[PDB]
């Protein structure tokens, strides 16, 4: 009771303290064997951060250390395997056994105190973040089963309530996927689910549509631009798993983009935030004539948006500001792929209209932006800006496999770029071999 809240409270100190385990999932692992019924204590854990102290309270890195250990036991007592990186698997009557009952525990209980949770440390973007990864482990049909109703409306007041404090990526994404996962796994949960959805959108989009026509009216304040950014980002970030096409979001992106090109003065959030919703918009557009029996028209209406998108996305390139650039770049290697050729496969010859061929202008813009902002000549921000240049060519790597711009002119740059590994690689690999 308090005796397993000591052993906790010194856990989440000893991971902490000590540099004997980077990773929380790893130590948990390693305990699981010999300290699994302490570690399955979630009413012990949801006590120690919800209840205020007699004496000693816990501090701000503690409370998220904590918060974090208690999501990777439910995890690992949930799927009944060592994590990523540390398993091998055939579950025994017993070990099976158990993890229903362990499933049905932190779903009783975490549909209760998750919303107790994220109530209190609402505006804790890393701790919030870390709350909503816990629904994903519910046996959602409980949300009956238990006559739990009420706790659903408080998960959703709660995750509301996040959403409208919040304009981090992590967060929004966050409460995104836990909507998806209370949605479509349990037809009984969800209506209810579907609702406070389409509520929570329909507030953003009148937000994000005023703000816009503010904005673009306008001189232009700090607020107005506060505004903009704002609501687009919370839907930008669900656009990626919720299908928001009723919503024509892809129109007023179009003009806030087509304002940054024009008159040059678009804040570079803004326009990288207008353009990864607008391609969200488009994926979302093809999947429905995928996998509808589309007319012509639909195709040729489809068609017109790309193209003009493509247009954006090229013209883009030029904008002053690199992580732009890189969006648009990213989205154009994307596009480019995705209405290729490879869109009549599966005997789906009648999408011909929607393919695009890019033209030599913008093939040596698409090599440009390579020789530009991949190979370049000069801690923690390095190792990831890095990969992100690796994902940026590997990207464009697929585009020329396919000769959907002209192969030969890359491996030209390939060859410029390459050329002191050519020129001196063998002397070097001898001589750093002999010491
Ligand atoms: C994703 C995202 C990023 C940034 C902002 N907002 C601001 O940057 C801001 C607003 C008003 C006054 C001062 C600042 C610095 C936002 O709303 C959404």
């Amino acid at each position: 009771m308090s005796p397993n809240g000591n052993l906790i409270r010194m856990l989440v100190l000893f991971f902490l303290e000590s540099e004997l385990h980077e990773h929380a999932a790893y130590l948990v692992d390693s305990l699981w064997e010999s300290s699994q019924e302490l570690l399955k204590d979630w009413e012990c854990m949801t006590e120690l951060l919800l209840e205020e102290p007699v004496e000693e309270a816990m501090s701000d890195r503690q409370e998220s250390a904590l918060i974090e250990l208690m999501v990777c036991t439910i995890r690992q007592a949930a799927e009944a395997h060592p994590p990523v990186g540390r398993g091998t698997r055939v579950l025994t009557a017993k070990e099976r056994k158990t993890q229903i009952d362990d499933r049905n525990k932190l779903t009783e209980h975490f549909i209760i105190t998750l919303p107790m949770l994220l109530s209190k440390y609402s505006a804790d973007a890393e701790k919030v973040a870390n709350l909503l990864q816990i629904p994903q482990y519910f046996d959602l049909e409980i949300y009956s089963t238990g006559r739990m109703e009420k706790h659903l409306d408080a998960l959703l007041k709660q995750i509301k309530f996040v959403v409208e404090k919040h304009v981090e990526s992590d967060v929004l994404e966050a409460c995104s996927k836990t909507y998806s996962i209370l949605c479509s796994e349990e037809y009984t949960i969800q209506n209810r689910v579907d609702i406070a959805r389409s509520q929570l959108i329909d507030e953003f989009v009148d937000r994000f549509n005023h703000s816009v026509e503010d904005l673009l009216q306008e001189e232009a304040d700090d607020d107005d631009i506060y505004n903009v950014l704002s609501t687009l980002k919370r839907l930008t970030s669900f656009h990626n798993a919720h299908d928001l096409t009723k919503w024509d979001l892809f129109g007023n992106c179009y003009r806030l983009l087509k304002t940054g090109i024009e008159h040059g003065a678009m804040p570079e959030q803004i326009v990288v935030q207008a353009l990864q919703c607008s391609h969200y918009s488009i994926l979302w557009q093809l999947v429905k004539i995928t996998d509808g029996s589309p007319s012509k028209e639909d195709l040729l209406v489809l068609r017109k948006t790309v193209k003009s998108f493509l247009a954006v996305c090229q013209q883009c390139l030029s904008n002053v500001n690199t992580p732009v650039k890189e969006q648009a770049f990213m989205l154009l290697c994307d596009l480019l792929m995705i209405f290729s050729h490879q869109l009549m496969t599966g005997g789906r010859e009648g999408l011909q209209p929607l393919v695009f061929n890019p033209d030599t202008g913008l093939q040596s813009e698409l090599l440009s932006f390579v020789m530009d902002h991949v190979f370049i000549d000069q801690e923690a921000n390095k190792i990831e800006a890095l990969h992100k240049r690796r994902n940026l060519l590997a990207a464009f790597s697929k585009l020329i496999i396919y000769d959907i711009v002209d192969m030969h002119a890359a491996a030209d740059i390939f060859k410029h770029y390459m050329k002191y590994y050519n020129d001196y690689g063998d002397i070097i690999k001898e001589t750093l071999s002999k010491t």
